[PDB]
């Protein structure tokens, strides 16, 4: 399950308050209608948010052999480490626009809990 790196370099919007909140939100005092409309549109937010997570995962492995494989002189890895590390980080960019969007969106909505979907 999602945890945090512990650098500076993955994005901040992890599971602070934030995916909490919206935990809470599976029962709080919503309705069934918004309920159930929540439950699909979180359940794409956090297989994708699951996805970013693996990538930052695969990139602090990347970035660790990446050292290492400069410190080799390979050329070949050196490359391929610079090419997968550029696509994961272009996850991470947009990838968490996207939650912070929808963080906020979210956010917007849950915070007021409307009645009849929000």
């Amino acid at each position: 399950r999602v945890s945090h790196q512990g650098y500076s370099t993955e994005a901040e919007f992890e599971e602070p308050r934030v995916i909490d909140l919206w935990d809470l939100a599976q029962s709080a005092n919503l309705t069934d209608k918004e309920l159930e409309a929540f439950r699909e549109e979180l359940k794409h937010f956090e297989a994708k948010i699951e996805k970013h997570n693996h990538y930052q995962k695969q990139l602090e492995i990347a970035h660790e052999k990446l050292r290492h494989a400069e410190s080799v002189g390979d050329g070949e890895r050196v490359s391929r480490s610079r090419e997968k590390h550029a696509l994961l980080e272009g996850r991470t960019k947009e990838l968490g626009y996207t939650v912070k969007k929808h963080l906020q969106d979210l956010s917007g909505r849950i915070s007021r809990a409307r009645h009849n979907e929000l």
